[PDB]
C-alpha cells in the first residue's frame, strides 16, 4: 500500500503540538509505520533539502530544521502522498486552508509545523533516506476493513 | 425549518466515530429532530440507492451500507440541506475539504463517513422513507434566537 | 507587529463558545494582546458599523451587536488582519470554508460569531475605537521566536 514521509518540524516540538498533528494524520485513516524523535544532523538535513540550494531561504531552512527535534514518520494508505498534503495544505499557512495543518496551526512560510513528501518518488526517496526498513513496521489494523473497499 | 435526511455509514459506526460526526453536525447550528441506529433491511438500502443501480461502484455500496448498523438522522434548520453537504464535504474524502467531515474523517470516496439528501426533493423523499413522523419530534431550543434573525 | 481587532458577537456569547472561538485564534499563533467581555453602547455601534447604514440588514445588526455582551480583542502577529480572515471564513456562514470559526460555528450571515477588521487601515481605527491603549499589553511569548523567521 502507497507510504509517503511526513516529519513534524522543529516549530510543532517547540510549540508542544506532536499530539495534536499526529492526531490529525490518524483520524484521517493513515496508518503510522515508522515514526521516530530525532535531531536531525546537518549532512541529513542538506541531502534531504537539496533541492533547494539556490533558493533565498534554503539558509534559513537548514538552520530551523537542525535547530530542535522533528518527528519523522513513515505513513500509510491509498493514495497516501496526496493525502497528507490535502491535509497538511499549502506552504503558506495564511493561505492554507481552515481546517488544515497549516491553516489551523502555521502562521509563516518558513515554520509551517510539518513536511510531507510532494510525489511518489520523492516518497519513495525521502523514506529511504530517514528510514531503513527494520525501522518499518508492517501491521494490519482492525479500521482497515472499513476505510477500503 | 427545512429539514434533511443525513446517515452515518457503517465505516463511521465500525470506526467508533459516532460522537464525533455528530458534534460536528450539532456545533454548527443545525438541530437534531429524528435519530435511531439501525441496522439496514436489504430493501430499504436497494430503494434508498435505486438511481444507482446501473453503476460500477452500486454492489460493493448496497454490500457497505447492510454490514453493519447506521445512524439515521433528521436535522432541521435554515439552508439545512445545502448547509449539511458544506461540512460533510465532497463524495472523494481525498478532495474533501480539510474540515469536513470527508476531509478529515475519510480516505475513499466508498468509504466517506456520513450521507446526506443532496436536494430539498430528495430530502423530503429521504426522511420520508427512513422516518415515520411520530419518529420525528419538534422542539424549540434556546440557542434558535441567537442562531436566527 | 501587525494588530487586528476582533470581536467575539453575543451568539458565540450566549451559545456559550467563547473558549472555543479563543481557542481558535490562538492555536493559529495569534497572540491576545487586549480582551474585555462588554456590553456595547448604542452609540458605539453605530460608529463602529457607521459604513453600514444604508443597508437592508443594519438595523437588525445595531440591535443584535447590543442585544449582549461580546468579548472585544486586540490580536497580534505577522499579517495578523489577513490571517484573521481567513480563519474567520467568510461572512455568510454556509459559504464559509469548513474548518473556519464560521464554516463550523455559524448558521446564517447575520449571526456569524466573530467580527474581524477587513484591513490595515480598518484595524488602526477599530483598536482606536474599542480599546485605549493601556488596555493593550506588550509582551513577548515563547513560542515567537518558533512561530517567526
Ligand atoms: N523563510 C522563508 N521560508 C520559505 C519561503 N518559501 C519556502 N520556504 C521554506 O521552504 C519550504 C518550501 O516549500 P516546498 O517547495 O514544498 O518544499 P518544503 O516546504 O521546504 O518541504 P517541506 O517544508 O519539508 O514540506 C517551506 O516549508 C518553508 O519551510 C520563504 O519565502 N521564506
Ligand atoms: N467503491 C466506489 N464507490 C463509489 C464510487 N463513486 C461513488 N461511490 C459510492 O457512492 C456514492 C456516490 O456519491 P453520490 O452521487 O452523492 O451518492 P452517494 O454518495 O452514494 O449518497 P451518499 O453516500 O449516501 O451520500 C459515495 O458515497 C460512495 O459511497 C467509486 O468510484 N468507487
Ligand atoms: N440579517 C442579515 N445580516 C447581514 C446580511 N448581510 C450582512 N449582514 C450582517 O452584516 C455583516 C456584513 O459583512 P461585512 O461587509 O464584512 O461587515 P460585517 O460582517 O458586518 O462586519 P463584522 O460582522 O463585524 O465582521 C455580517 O457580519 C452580518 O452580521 C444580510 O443579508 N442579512
Ligand atoms: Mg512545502
Ligand atoms: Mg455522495
Ligand atoms: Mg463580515
Amino acid at each position: 500500500m502507497e507510504r509517503t514521509f511526513l516529519m513534524i518540524k522543529p516549530d510543532a516540538v517547540q510549540r508542544n503540538l506532536i499530539g495534536e498533528v499526529i492526531s490529525r494524520i490518524e483520524r484521517k485513516g493513515l496508518k503510522l509505520v515508522g515514526g521516530k524523535l530525532m535531531q536531525v544532523p546537518m549532512e541529513l538535513a542538506e541531502t534531504h533539502y537539496g533541492e533547494h540550494q539556490g533558493k533565498p531561504f534554503y539558509n534559513d531552512l537548514i538552520s530551523f530544521i537542525t535547530s530542535a527535534p522533528v518527528f519523522a514518520m513513515v505513513v500509510e494508505g491509498e493514495d497516501a502522498v496526496n493525502v497528507s498534503r490535502h491535509i497538511i495544505g499549502s506552504t503558506n499557512p495564511s493561505e492554507a486552508s481552515p481546517g488544515s495543518i497549516r491553516g489551523d496551526l502555521g502562521l509563516t512560510v518558513g515554520r509551517n509545523i510539518i513536511h510531507g513528501s510532494d510525489s511518489l518518488e520523492s516518497a519513495e526517496r525521502e523514506i529511504n533516506l530517514w528510514f531503513n526498513e527494520n525501522e518499518i513496521t508492517s501491521y494490519a489494523s482492525p479500521r482497515d476493513a472499513w476505510l477500503y473497499e
